RNA sequence: GGCAAGGGCUUCCCGAAUUGUGGAUAGUUCAAUACUCGAAAAAAUUGGAAGUAGGGUAUGUUGCC
């Protein structure tokens, strides 16, 4: 009754000696300590009362419904609890000792913190743990042989992962359901109480199944059909509704599967969805692409937060040219609410055919997947030879028009979700309305439906009448015209209902006006300020560096800072309006002070064990400065101000790095930069 | 590198019953393991399409002439 240890002292030996490379004899006596200290550390867990004590160090509360991300606890407070389990679960020998029981309670805090697929290096984690105070490593205290120290030191490395991947771990789930916000700009995760968590996800899904599912009988059970797993993702205040596809069948779930038949399922789900599902994504995606290139109605929509700015930016220009100065716009900005939700699966069906309607019945698409051209709408090498390119190939495949068809219903129609009851009896449920999000097709669904929505109901758009723009990336629409005639046109049939045959739902409340009397400063429409009346962006905090995940020497960590710096500064932040600097030199600052702390604060870090190259990392900053000019110069087509872009760059390099002794090098040559002659 | 210890691995047995400071026999080898940098010819540009010599870092490296 709430034990953390549930495996047996053999199990958990033959977990580290797996994990360290170790086999051992029959008649081996060196892990005779070990066994010992397992026993000690069970026998505390068993005493222990964690029922009792998570209600005195934590605390018991109502669970709160109107604010259900409420519930969560602190991280702060969520590592102090774990710590107070550690001290009681591990005596002093668990420890390794007084200072390394230091160490290693200051590297849970590191572990506890990272969240959202983050990692630390075991040899930076478990670094500067002093191997000679664990004493049960051998049956001798002392160190005598360097074979001794070789499997001492590999056994303490495996016990050390055991305390963080197996122990830590699994005290984390007896408490709190650990799951990831739907941010995007932030990684962290959200820590809800176990106890709380089975009374929001009842709640919940249970309101959610009234309106989107329908309950299956225990005998839907039998049929093979897309099968995955009901899960909730909170996003700020309420709670998004996803399912993660199973890697096994209907019938074999639930839960049985040990005798190898896990393992086969897996590699039948990995083929299934590289064989006809992907396949099936890049012929709907290259459908799409063809509708793009025919009608500018379709190209009105967009597959990323970088087009929406380009879109505003060549919009600008357009003004810019033909009339010298921007005009009073009219915007609008609305989005829909529970797009994937609400999605309507007939209409769906129909658009999917009408991509196949011009071909025949048996059309047999062609496909063989290359990362460099998935979604396009540098050194690819195929033909293999006896010089060049020398189980699971790369193989062409064939998919008839019936096939995808038949498939893409499947994944609309047909998809079960399983919900796991408080006894543990498994509810599957059926859609009642459009797909699950979570499926590698619900998103290109989605496009599809959505791009053919406003082909169709704004057709009044693209008649010439001219002079507007229409832009939809995801389920977040925009439009910005001087024309007062559009503008009543779209707003007129956002108060009707020619949307709603589509699973199109207004949200009425967060849709955002602009107009001649309702004259607001600036709009974010996507993680963009567009700032009205000029039509100048400047990207809204909603960005931070991946940098702690897997980097861990200077190469690694230049390279991506480096190809981050790049990537970010894109052309729609260059734009200078011939007038305005500061607009550009502050905007760009922010990037390049960010980028150049953030190498600063893994510096410390990572300095103590790797080598730095100042010549390496000046190459580095030369490179994103000429990046940034180059970029600069691109966009405007003119220079009036390269030279004090630049300036700007120097004076931010040389105040950032005008404190370490090996900086200074940095200095000097970086007031040496200048471009005009 | 010589001498003196002691040890690790491998094998057998005695205890325990998810609670080992027990005994014995032969073989083997006892200072490095991991990580990160990284040269020198005829010049670059580059290190995952996975790098020597030689460095740095963490954990370590018996007493005695």
């Amino acid at each position: 009754h709430m034990e953390m240890i549930r495996p047996s002292i053999q199990t958990i030996l033959q977990d580290i000696l797996s994990f360290s490379g170790l086999n051992p004899g029959r008649s081996s006596k060196r892990y005779r300590g070990f066994k010992s200290l397992l026993s000690r550390i069970i026998a505390n867990d068993k005493k222990c009362r964690y029922d009792i004590l998570y209600a005195k160090f934590i605390g018991t509360s109502k669970c709160n419904f109107a604010n259900v991300v409420s519930n969560k606890t602190e991280i702060s407070q969520v590592i102090q609890f774990v710590l107070l389990v550690l001290g009681k679960l591990l005596p002093l020998d668990a420890w390794g000792g007084v200072s390394n029981k230091k160490i290693i309670k200051d590297r849970v805090v590191d572990f506890l913190l990272l969240g959202a697929n983050e990692k630390i290096h075991m040899d930076d984690l478990f670094r500067g743990i002093r191997l000679k105070d664990f004493k049960w490593l051998g049956r001798a205290h002392q160190i005598s042989s360097k074979q001794d120290f070789e499997l001492r030191t590999a056994f303490l490395k495996g016990y050390l992962w055991w305390l963080f991947e197996h122990l830590l771990k699994n005290i984390l789930r007896s408490f709190w359901y650990i799951t990831e916000t739907s941010s995007i700009v932030s990684l962290e995760l959200n820590y809800f109480p176990q106890y709380l968590w089975k009374e929001l996800y009842e709640s919940w899904v249970s309101k959610y199944a009234k309106n989107n599912l329908v309950k299956m009988p225990s005998k839907i059970q039998r049929e093979q059909l897309p099968c995955g797993k009901i899960k909730l993702i909170p996003k700020r205040s309420s709670f998004r509704v996803i399912c993660v596809p199973i890697k096994r069948s209907l019938k074999l779930l639930n839960k049985k599967l040990e005798l190898d038949t896990l393992e086969k399922e897996k590699r039948e789900f990995e083929r299934y969805r590289k064989e006809v599902l992907s396949p099936v994504g890049q012929i709907l995606r290259l459908k799409l692409s063809k509708l793009r290139d025919t009608y500018e109605s379709y190209r009105a929509s967009v597959h990323s937060s970088s087009d929406v700015a380009e879109k505003i930016s060549d919009y600008r220009d357009s003004l810019l040219t033909r009339f010298g100065e921007i005009p009073k716009l009219f915007i609008l900005k609305f989005d829909m609410k529970e797009c994937y939700d609400r999605l309507s699966q007939p209409v769906l069906m129909k658009k999917l055919e009408e991509l196949f309607e011009n071909q025949d019945n048996k059309t047999s698409y062609y496909v063989r997947y290359y990362a460099q051209l998935d979604a396009s709408h540098h050194n690819l090498n195929i033909l293999s030879s006896s010089r060049h390119l020398s189980v699971d190939k790369t193989k062409t495949i064939a998919l008839q028009k019936g096939n995808i068809l038949e498939v893409c219903r499947s994944q609309i129609y047909d998809v079960v979700g399983s919900v796991k009851d408080a006894r543990g009896n498994l509810h599957l449920y059926k859609r009642k309305r459009g797909v699950f999000q979570g499926f590698s097709l619900s998103s290109i669904f989605c496009d599809i439906l959505y791009s053919a929505m406003v082909h169709d109901c704004f057709q009044f758009l693209w008649k010439s009448k001219q002079d507007f723009l229409f832009v939809r990336l995801v389920d977040d629409f925009l439009l910005v015209t001087p024309d007062s005639n559009i503008y009543d046109q779209v707003h007129n049939i956002l108060s009707g209902k020619i949307l709603e045959s589509y699973g199109a739902f207004v949200n009425k409340d967060k849709t955002v006006v602009v107009n001649q009397t309702t004259t607001k400063p600036s709009i974010d429409f996507v993680g963009l300020e567009v700032n009205t009346t000029d039509l100048s962006i400047k990207r809204n905090s909603g960005s931070i560096s991946l940098v702690t995940t897997n980097f861990r020497t200077f190469k690694t960590l230049v390279k991506y800072l480096k190809t981050f710096y790049q990537l970010n500064l894109e052309g729609f932040l260059l734009d200078c309006s011939f007038g305005v600097l500061e607009n550009v030199l502050e905007n760009m600052g922010s990037l390049l002070r960010l980028v150049l702390r953030e190498f600063k604060t893994k510096f410390t870090s990572i300095v103590k064990y790797d080598t730095f190259h100042c010549y390496k990392f000046i190459k580095f900053l030369y490179d994103i400065s000429n990046y940034t000019i180059v970029k600069y110069v691109e966009t405007n087509s003119d220079w009036d101000g390269a030279p004090e872009l630049l300036n700007c760059i120097k004076q931010i390099i040389v105040k950032e790095f005008s404190s370490f002794e090996s900086y200074s090098e940095i200095v000097e040559w970086v007031q040496t930069l200048n471009i005009v002659d």
